[PDB]
C-alpha cells in the first residue's frame, strides 16, 4: 500500500479526533497520566470512490492491512500505545473514516509552583511524518473531540479537554512532521491538605509558642524541639509526594519559613534562661512579652508576603 | 467477515454473562481492582446454519477467526482485558454460543465517607458499538450471571454480583452504543482498624489526660506533647491507606478533631503553669479539675455528633 | 481438530501432573505465591492409533497445532499461565504424553491466626470444561506429581506437594467442569521474628517497668510514654508485613495487649505521682511494691492464656 | 535475505543516528533512564539499485521483511528495544534510508561522589556483529542526531547529545564487533537539596550548639540527643534516594562529619555537668566558652577542607 | 523437523557458552539478579551437510524454522528467557553454530550470615532434555565462556564466571535431562555499611554510656531511653535490606547484642537512682565506676567472640 496521490501537489489532510473514555494515575513525582480513549481519523483516498447504485452499498468496510492509512503518533508517551481498531468506513467519495480505541501513558510536565493550590494543562501531542510521494498534515475535527461525563482524574477536577486547531509543521530530518496539541485543563482538589497537612503543621507550631509563657528553660527545650522534628516529619511526608523542582513551591516555602520561626524561638528559649541565670529576668520578661506578639504578627505578615508572590 | 444480515430491520441482539472466577486486589488509592471471570456471548447468525446429517455433528466448533465475533469492550478498564478463548460453538439453526476467560484491572470510583465502614457498589461496563449495516444492541442471560462460592475479596465481605438487564443506548461519535451495568456490592471488613488503629489511637489520647492530675509542667508537657506526636504518625499511617479525597472521611474527622483536643490540652496545661507561677494555683485548680470531667465528655458528645452526621 | 470419540460412554479422561521447578514470592498482603513448574497431560486419542513396525517409529513426535489437546486451565491464578509445550508423545496404541513448562502467580488464601507460628496450606486448582461432543474428566498421575530437591520458598519450610486423586464433577454453566486440588503444604519459619520483633518488644516493655523502682514522676512519664512510642513502631512495623484479617493474629493479641499494660502503668505512674502530692507517700508505696509482682505475673499468666487459646 | 555484497573487500557501513524524542525515569539507585527516539540507519544495497528515468519513482518504499535489514542492538539496555519501523526509503543507486522509533531502559554508570552538586555522562551504546559473509561497521550521520527542544528529564538539566564519531571495532566469540558511543551529559539540579535537606540538617545542628549558653544538663542532654535522632532522620532520608556506594559521596561525607560534631558535643555537656558537680564551675566555664568559639569554627574549617576534596 | 541421527549410537552433544554483557538488580530479600547474555549453541546435523565446491559458499546461513534446534532452557529462571537468535551458521560437515541474545531474571540462594562481608556464587543452570529418538547431552565450550569488561553489579565486585564441565545427567518425568552448571562468584562492596550503619549505630551506644559519668537519673533516662530508639531505627532499616534468614547474620547478631548492652545500662541506670534515693550513694559510685570498664570491656570481648564465630 502507498499514500492517496495528490490531484494537484495539496498535502493530505488527516482529520483527528480525540474522545476521552477514561483518565486515571495522575503521577506528580513521575509527571505522568494514563489515559483511555478513542482516536478518530479521516482523510480522502480517491483510489476507494465507489458507486452506490453499481454497488449495491452506500459504506465499504475494510481490514486496517488492506488499505492504507497514516502512521499517527503520539509525541509525549512512554512506550508506543495499546491500540485496537474498532471500525473503518469508506464512503461513495474515498472519505475514511477510522476508529480505534487506544490506552497510553503520556508524560506531560507539571508547574508545582502553586502546590497544592494548583492547576496544570496536560497535553497530548498527535504527530505525522510525511512520506517521499506526499506531504501529510493534521487537522481537529471539533465534533470528535469530547471527553465521557464520568471521566474523573482522583484527587483532580477536569475543567476541559480542546485542541488547538492550527498544527505545529516543522521540519525533523528533512521530512515534514504535522503536531496536534491536545489540552486537558485540571485543577488540584486542595481539600484534603488543610486537615491533613496544613492545620497540623499549625497546630504543631503554634504549640511551640506556648514556651513565651513559661520560665521553664527545660519545659521550653521539649516544646519547641519537639515540636520541630514533627514539622521534619510533616517537610518529609510533604517532599515525598512531590518530585525535586529548581523552584519553591508554596507549600515548599511556608515549610522552609516554620524552620526559621523554630531556630529563632530556640534563640528566645536560649536567650531568656541565659539572662535568668545571670539575674536579669526583668530583662528577659521584656524579650519573652514582645515575643508574644512579634511571633504571630511576623508569622502571618510573612504568609501575606508569600502569598502575595505566589498567587 | 461482515455482521449477520437482519431477518426484518431490528438490531443484532448479543446476550451476555459474567461469571466471577477471582477477584483480587482491590486499591483503595488507585480506585481499582482486578478481576478474573468467565465472559459468555450469545448472537444468532444464520450464515452458520448447517444440516447435522450432511455434516455429521449436531453442534460446530470455530476458531474465533474463521467466524463474525462482535467487538465487546469494557468501558472501565486501564487496559483491554487479557482474554482467552474456551469455547465457539454454533447449533444448527446458527445460534453462536461464545466462552472466554478473562483477567482485568477495572476503575471503579469508591465513596470513602465512612471509611472504614464503608460499603460500595463497584461497576464493570460491558459495551459494544453498533455498524454501519447494522445496530447492535446487549442483553443479559441471568442464567449466565454468577460467581464462584470461593470468590474472596481480601478485606472485604462480598454481598452480591447482578446485572441491570436493561442496557443503556446512546449515541457516541454519530453511531449507537449498548452499555450493561454488572454490579459488584462489597462491605468492608472493619475489624482490624479497631485494635491496630481506632483503640491505639485513643489509648495514647486518654494518656494525655493524665496531665489533668499532674501539677509538674515539665511531665505534663511531655505527656501531651509526646502523645500528640504518636497521634501525627497514625494521622500519616491512616492517610497512607487513603486516596485524598474533596471530603472529610469519619476516620479523618475524628484524627482532625483530635487535634483540637491536643491543642486545648496544650493551653490548658499551659494556663495552670502560668497560674502556678503567679502564686494562683487555687485558680489552676478549679481550671484543673473542670478539665477531668470536661476532656471525656466533650469528646463522647462531639463523638456521638460525628458518627451521627456521618451514619 | 475435534475431541477423541468414545468407544462407548465414556467420559475422557486426562491424566495430570505437576513437577515444581520453583516457588518463590509468597507475599501475605497479597495472599500468592509464584511457581514455575512442569505440566504433564495424558489421554487416549484413537485417531491417532499407528502400527510400530510398518511406522518404522515406536513414538510420534506431534507439534501442538496438529493434534487436539485438552484445554486445561488454573483455577487460582491471576492471569492465565506463561507456558511453553516442552514434548508431545504419541505411543502406537494413541496414548498421549504432553508436556509443558509454565510460570504462574498464585492466589491462595492465607490463614493468619498462629502468626508467625503459622503453616499454610496453598493450592494450584487445574481445572478442565467438557465439550459438546463429549465429557471431560481430570485424574491424577501421581508418577508425575513432585518437586526439585533446591525448591524452596524464601521465610518458608516446605513440607509436602501432593494432589487428592478424586477430582471434584460440577456443572458449571450448563456444561460439566473437573478440577483437582494441587496442595502445597508449608509451615513458617519463625526464627528470625524471635530477635527482630518478640524480643526487642519485650525489652521496651521491661524498661517501662523499671519505673515501679523510682519515685521521680518526670522520669517515669520518660520511661513509659517513650517505650509506649516504640511499641507503636513495632505495631505498624509487623502490620505493614500483613494483610487486614477479620480475626485477630496471634502476634496482633500480644501487640494489642501490651498497651492494656502500658495504659496501666501510666495509670500507677498518675496515682504514685498523686498520693506523693497529697502527703500520702506510704500508700503510694503499698501501690508501686505491689505493681513490682502484678506486672510481670499478670504478663506471664495473659500470655499463657492467649498461647493456649491459639495453640 | 543475506547482507549486499561488498565490490571490493570493504566492510558494510551502517550510518545512524539517534534523535531524543522524550527522556524520563532516571533511577539514581538503579543506574538506569528511559529513553524514546528515533534510530536512523542507512547503507548500500545494490540489488536493490533502479533506473529512475524508466521507474519514474524517486524512491521505493520497502517492508522490512522484503529487504536485508542489519541487526543493530544496544549494548546497555535492561531488555531488547520496543522499535516500530517508520519508513524504509530506496533512492535508485540502492542506498537504502532506514528509520524507526523505539523506547528502552538503559543501563548507565553514574558518579555519585559530588551528589547532589553532579554532573552525569549517560551513555548508548549501538552494536553491529559482523557476518560470515562480510564485516558490518558502524558510522555516525551527524545530520541524523539530536533532541527535541522539549526533552525534560525531572531533577536534571540536559547539556547536549553527541556521539564519539569514530566506532571501537573489536573481536567477540570469534567475530567482529562494531560499537558506537552516544553521550547524553546531564547536570542535577541540587536547587530543592537546599531548603529540604541542607539547611534543616544545619538548623538542628546549630541547635544542638546552644547547650554551649546552657549550665542545664538535662535541657543539653535533650538538645544533643534529640537533634542528633533528627540527624539520624535525615541520614536515612538521604540514603534511600542513592545506591550503596563503594565510595563517600559529598552529602555523605558531610553527613557523616556531623556525627562527629554531635559525638563531641555530648562529651563536652558531660565534661561540664561532671565538673559542676564536682564543684569546679570556673573550669567547666572555659571549655564551655572555648567549644562556643571551637565548635562553629572547627565545622566551617572541615567543610572548606570538604568543598576543597570534593570540587 | 526432528533431532539428527546417530551414526552409531552415541547421544547428541550440544556446546554450550555464556558470554555476560549485563549483570544487574541483585535483589537480596527476592534472593534473585537479571542477567542480559549471549547465549551460544553448536552440535552437527549431517542432513545440513553440503560441498562447499557445487554451492559457492563456505558457510550456510538458516533461520530458526528452517532447522531443527536443541529446546534449551534455564531451571532457575522466573519466567522463560527473552531471547533474540543473532546468528545460525553452518559449516561443510553440518556443524551448526548457533547464537542468541538474551535476558533473564534468575533465583538464586544466597548465604547471608557474614552480611554485609559476604560473597555469593550465583548460578545459571542449562537445561536440555532428551528425545525418544535419542539422548541430548551439554557441554561447555570454555573458548565461549566469559564476560564483558565493563560488567558491573552495583554494590556488589564480579570476581569469576565459570562454568562446571561436567553436566549433571538425571531422569526427569521419564526422560533424561541434562544440566550445566554455570557460576558467577560475586563479593558484597561492604564500604557504604560503615559511615551509614555501623558507625552512627556505635555512637548512639557510646553515648547511652555517657549515663556512667552522671549522677541525674532525669538525664539517664533520657540518654539511655532516647539512643535506644534510635538502636530500634537501625534495627528496622537493616531488616528492610535483608530478607528473614532461619539463622543470625553477622549484623543481626550484632544489632541484638546492643539491645542487651541497652537493657543492662537502664538496669545500672535504675540501680543507681534506687541507692541515691536510699542513702548509699557510696555503693551506687562502686556500682557506677565499674560500669564505666565493664560496658566497652565487654563489648569489646562481645565483640572478637562474635567475629571469631562468623569469620
Ligand atoms: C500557612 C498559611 C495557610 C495557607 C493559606 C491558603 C493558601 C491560599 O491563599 O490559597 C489560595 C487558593 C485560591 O487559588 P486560585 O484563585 O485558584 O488561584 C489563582 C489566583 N490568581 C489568578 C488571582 C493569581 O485557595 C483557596 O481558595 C484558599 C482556601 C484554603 C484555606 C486554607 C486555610 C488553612
Ligand atoms: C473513636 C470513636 C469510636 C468509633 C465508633 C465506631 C463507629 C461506628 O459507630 O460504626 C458503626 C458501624 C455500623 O455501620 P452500618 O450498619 O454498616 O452502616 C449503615 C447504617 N445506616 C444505613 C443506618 C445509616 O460499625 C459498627 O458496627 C460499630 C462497631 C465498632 C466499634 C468500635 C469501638 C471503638
Ligand atoms: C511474647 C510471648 C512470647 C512468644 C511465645 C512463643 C509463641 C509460641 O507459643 O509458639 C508456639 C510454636 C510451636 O507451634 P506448633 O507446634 O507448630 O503448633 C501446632 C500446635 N498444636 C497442633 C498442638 C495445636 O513455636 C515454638 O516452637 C516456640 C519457640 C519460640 C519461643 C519464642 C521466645 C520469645
Ligand atoms: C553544609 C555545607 C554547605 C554546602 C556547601 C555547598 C556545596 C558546594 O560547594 O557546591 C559547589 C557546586 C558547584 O559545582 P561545579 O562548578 O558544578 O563543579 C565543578 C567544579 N570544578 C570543575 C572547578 C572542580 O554548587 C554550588 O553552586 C553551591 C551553591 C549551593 C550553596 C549551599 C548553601 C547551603
Ligand atoms: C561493631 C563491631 C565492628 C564490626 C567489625 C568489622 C567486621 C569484620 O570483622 O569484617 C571482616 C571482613 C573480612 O572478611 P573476609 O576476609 O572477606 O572473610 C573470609 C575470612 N576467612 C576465610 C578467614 C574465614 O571485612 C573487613 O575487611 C573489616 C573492615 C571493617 C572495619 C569495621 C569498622 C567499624
Ligand atoms: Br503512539
Ligand atoms: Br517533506
Ligand atoms: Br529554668
Ligand atoms: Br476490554
Ligand atoms: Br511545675
Ligand atoms: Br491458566
Ligand atoms: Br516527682
Ligand atoms: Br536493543
Ligand atoms: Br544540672
Ligand atoms: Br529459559
Ligand atoms: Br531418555
Ligand atoms: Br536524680
Ligand atoms: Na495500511
Ligand atoms: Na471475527
Ligand atoms: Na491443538
Ligand atoms: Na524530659
Ligand atoms: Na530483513
Ligand atoms: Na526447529
Amino acid at each position: 500500500v502507498s499514500p492517496p496521490p495528490p490531484i494537484a501537489d495539496e498535502p493530505l489532510t488527516v482529520n483527528t479526533g480525540i474522545y476521552l473514555i477514561e483518565c486515571y494515575s495522575l503521577d506528580d513525582k513521575a509527571e505522568t497520566f494514563k489515559v483511555n480513549a478513542f482516536l478518530s481519523l479521516s482523510w480522502k483516498d480517491r483510489r476507494l470512490a465507489f458507486d452506490p447504485v453499481r454497488s449495491g452499498v452506500r459504506v465499504k468496510t475494510y481490514e486496517p492491512e488492506a488499505i492504507w492509512i497514516p502512521e499517527i503518533r503520539f509525541v509525549n508517551v512512554e512506550n508506543a500505545r495499546d491500540a485496537d481498531v474498532v471500525d473503518i468506513s469508506v464512503s461513495p467519495d474515498g472519505t475514511v473514516q477510522y476508529l480505534e480505541r487506544f490506552s497510553a501513558r503520556v508524560l506531560s510536565p507539571l508547574d508545582f509552583r502553586r502546590y497544592p493550590f494548583d492547576s496544570q494543562t496536560l497535553h497530548i501531542y498527535l504527530i505525522v511524518r510525511s512520506v517521499d510521494t506526499r506531504n501529510i498534515v493534521l487537522a481537529v475535527d471539533l465534533e470528535k473531540v469530547g471527553k465521557n461525563d464520568d471521566v474523573f482524574l482522583t484527587g483532580w477536577d477536569i475543567e476541559s479537554f480542546t485542541a488547538v486547531v492550527k498544527p505545529a509543521n516543522f521540519a525533523l530530518e528533512d521530512r515534514l512532521e504535522s503536531k496536534l496539541d491536545y489540552q486537558l485543563r485540571i485543577s488540584r482538589q486542595y481539600f484534603s491538605y488543610i486537615p491533613n497537612i496544613i492545620l497540623p503543621m499549625l497546630f504543631i507550631l503554634f504549640i511551640s509558642w506556648t514556651a513565651f509563657w513559661s520560665t521553664s528553660y527545660e519545659a521550653n527545650v521539649t516544646l519547641v524541639v519537639s515540636t520541630l522534628i514533627a514539622h521534619i516529619f510533616f517537610n518529609i511526608l510533604v517532599e515525598t509526594n512531590l518530585p525535586k523542582t529548581p523552584y519553591m513551591t508554596y507549600t515548599g516555602a511556608i515549610i522552609f519559613m516554620i524552620y526559621l520561626f523554630y531556630f529563632v524561638a530556640v534563640i528566645e528559649v536560649t536567650v531568656q534562661h541565659y539572662l535568668k541565670v545571670e539575674s536579669q529576668p526583668a530583662r528577659a520578661a521584656s524579650i519573652t512579652r514582645a515575643s508574644r506578639i512579634a511571633f504571630p504578627v511576623v508569622f502571618l505578615l510573612a504568609n501575606i508576603i508569600l502569598a502575595f508572590l505566589f498567587f
